[PDB]
């Protein structure tokens, strides 16, 4: 008699609620959680962070968490309507000072970064001392190129530890870094370099990932042929293979830094000075450069890292994402270093050299938290439990999932094998535009449901709106689109040189609120469930189906590895469901009739969800197009089903781009 249902799971609901396990109870010598031990302890604190009396908590947290050069007077001002959001406006600080210097002063030899190289043997620890020195050298290099406060600097770097040095060097001097995924095409890089109008670019000669070479300098040379503003390129010698270097314009990182001293003063930045531009990916049109301020962004990432992952001073936090993704900005670099702990820079893939890489990593470094995307989790689940069963992994207390809904089936695999049923699983919902985690369980306090984001984070006041009426749906057991009622410190302040695009996209669809673009439901118990992108909804004869529920139903079938469902025009039902399925490699599609597997999947969807949810067609494919932003390229599959595959655009964001040519063949 519940209008909203959990994402489909094999475990009955009665047996599917997971209270904080002993490692998250302060037992067995593990640290005490910062918030606990139950749901009410979370509400008691959160209620201090929203509403008309929350200034006090926020003022105290900002003064406790960050080192300031000048105190602020006003806590907050502004709003969504014109996009004039302000937090701590009169304060001054520097992000590099808070992520490096202050920690270097207390414990210089403490490990700031665990650099997990593409080849495991080349891995090493980078202390705060070394990281600060390299950051200062690069900052000195940038100042000699004439970079001033407020100038954009493009960064095209792979996942080597110096990427952190380059982010922080820009922040140290007040420049605005703009990081682009290594491996993006020359065209994509060009569009971002030209939009941010930078005069300096930082890159490598080459990157190494999964044993394959990323030809970064060659791609940069092709892009710069159409980037007339770029005058200096700083090239890090990562592999040492011969690459072209333009005399005058191109200089070697090691040769330039050797000329510079190893300390550099910090630019004193206003709270609202821009910290960075981060261009989103996966759209056809103009790239969208999301801008973040300094003090609110930093405080938000520091508080989320502390509270969502229950970080403590000696923790070794392992976020395995790429720094070209907001997840890397916030939970590799800014969040963890702000808190003064050890953070991971993972250069490889989850299956190089074998699908045991993640767990070999955890046991070698004694990682205490692990944070990756559902795409990685489904991949590891796909390769079998042999690569996980005989690892220790007991250093871990918290496992995190970010970037897409995590199917209960994958949630359980994570819970059973990575955590051995002794970690808390935090499903973190947020966006590039929100700066930091928006909805997630606090692991010492919240009992989890597989596939639920649970409850909003401090400072976040979220609601559900009927998109048909535009009115808020009060109470529980409601479904609609997710909106936030009030600004929060780490919200993006604008889209670079395109504020109108910022207002029209996020602020005007539901005037007075911030519009995430996701469908959501709040269940009988008040847990939030992120259903998927509003754009991915399929309307079958008046029934609106979300992607997370159908993909979750499909993966409950034995042998299914990963799925993706997209809609297309249908005369009978308005829109029809088309499902793309990949199976485990041990599956014998010769012994099983493919017509029979498609029929068994259609029944499984009809049982779990409804009579209307069955797919009209099902395509069996070896893999799906995925990005390093934790997402499946559904728009691409939708266009291919629509016959518009001839003009799909740039697939540079997809991990293995050759897969789209296979999907085209099988759909035709
Ligand atoms: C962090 C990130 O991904 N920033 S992002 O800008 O790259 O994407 C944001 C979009 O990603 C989807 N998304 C991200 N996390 C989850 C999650 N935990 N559960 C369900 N959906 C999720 C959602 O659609 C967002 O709107």
């Amino acid at each position: 008699v519940h209008h909203v249902h959990p994402l489909p799971d094999s475990v009955p609901e009665s047996e599917d609620l997971f209270a904080p396990p002993p490692r998250m109870q302060g037992k067995e010598g593990r640290p005490k959680p910062h918030i606990g031990p139950n749901y009410e302890s979370y509400v008691k604190e959160w209620a201090k962070t929203v509403g008309p009396n929350s200034d006090e908590w926020w003022a105290a947290k900002a003064r406790e968490t960050l080192d300031w050069y000048d105190d602020f007077k006003t806590v907050r001002a502004g709003g969504f309507e014109h996009g004039d959001v302000q937090w701590f406006p009169e304060g001054t600080l520097n992000a590099a000072y808070n992520c490096l210097d202050r920690h270097y002063y207390k414990n210089p030899k403490k490990t700031a970064i665990i650099y997990e190289a593409d080849e495991p043997s080349e891995s090493r620890e980078v202390s705060y001392e070394e990281l600060m020195q390299e950051t200062c050298r690069v900052a000195n290099v940038l100042k000699s190129y004439g970079v001033k406060k407020g100038d954009a600097v493009s960064i095209y770097l792979p996942m080597t530890w110096q990427a952190a040095a380059a982010f922080l060097a820009c922040a140290r001097i007040g420049a605005i870094h703009s990081a682009v995924f290594a491996g993006f095409s020359a065209e994509s890089l060009r569009d971002r370099v030209n939009d941010c109008e930078c005069k300096v670019l930082i890159t490598t000669d080459e990157g190494r990932r999964g044993g394959k070479t990323i030809a970064t300098k060659q791609i940069v040379d092709a892009a710069l042929q159409q980037c007339p503003l770029v005058e200096n390129v700083l090239v890090l010698r990562r592999t040492g293979n011969k690459v072209p270097m333009t005399e005058g314009r191109d200089k070697w990182w090691d040769e330039e830094c050797a000329k510079m001293p190893a300390y550099c003063p910090c630019e004193r930045m206003a709270s609202e000075d821009p910290l960075f531009i981060l261009y989103t990916s996966g759209s056809t049109g103009k790239p969208k450069g999301v801008v973040h301020s300094t003090a609110g962004y930093l405080l938000g990432t520091a508080l989320t890292l502390k509270y969502v992952f229950d970080a403590h001073p000696d923790d070794r936090f392992a976020c395995m994402a790429d720094i070209g993704w907001i997840t890397g900005h916030s939970y590799i670099i800014y969040g963890p270093l702000a808190n003064g702990i050890t953070t991971a820079v993972f250069e490889s893939t989850p299956v190089y050299p074998t699908p045991s890489r993640y767990w070999d990593f955890v046991d070698k470094w004694k990682a205490t938290q692990l944070y990756t995307a559902p795409t990685a989790i489904r991949l590891l689940r796909r390769m079998g439990e042999d690569h996980v069963k005989n690892h220790d992994l007991s250093s871990l207390r918290v496992l995190g999932s970010v970037g897409e809904p995590i199917n209960p089936e994958a949630w359980h695999w994570y819970n059973d094998f990575a955590g051995k049923n002794q970690c808390a699983i935090v499903d973190t919902y947020w966006m590039t535009e929100t700066g930091s985690i928006s909805i997630a369980p606090l692991p010492g306090a919240i009992s989890t449901k597989p596939g639920s984001a649970t409850f909003p984070f401090f400072g976040m006041d979220v609601d559900i709106i009927d998109p048909q009426t535009g009115q808020v749906l009060e109470g529980n057991d409601v479904e609609g689109v997710l909106v936030a009622r009030r600004p929060w410190p780490s919200i993006a302040r604008t889209v670079y040189r395109d504020h109108k695009r910022y207002l029209e996209t996020y602020m005007k669809p539901y005037p007075g609120y911030f519009f995430f673009g996701d469908g959501a439901a709040r269940d009988y118990d008040g847990y939030m469930w992120i259903k998927g992108r509003v754009d991915d909804v399929i309307n079958v004869s008046g029934h609106r189906l979300s992607t997370a529920e159908v993909e979750s139903a499909l993966i409950l079938h034995k042998g299914v590895a990963e799925t993706a469902v997209v809609g297309c025009a249908d005369d009978l039902t308005g829109q029809a469901v088309y499902a793309f399925v990949t199976m485990k490699p041990e599956f014998d599609l010769k012994a099983t009739k493919e017509a029979d597997l498609s029929k068994e999947l259609a029944i499984q969807v009809r049982k779990v969800i409804g009579p209307f949810a069955a797919p009209k067609k099902i395509y069996l494919v070896s893999d799906l197009p995925k990005t390093r932003s934790g997402k499946i390229m559904r728009r691409v599959l939708r266009k291919i089903v629509a016959g518009e595959g001839d003009q799909l655009g740039d697939l540079s964001s997809i991990a293995d781009p050759q897969i789209v040519e296979e999907v085209k063949q099988k759909v035709t």
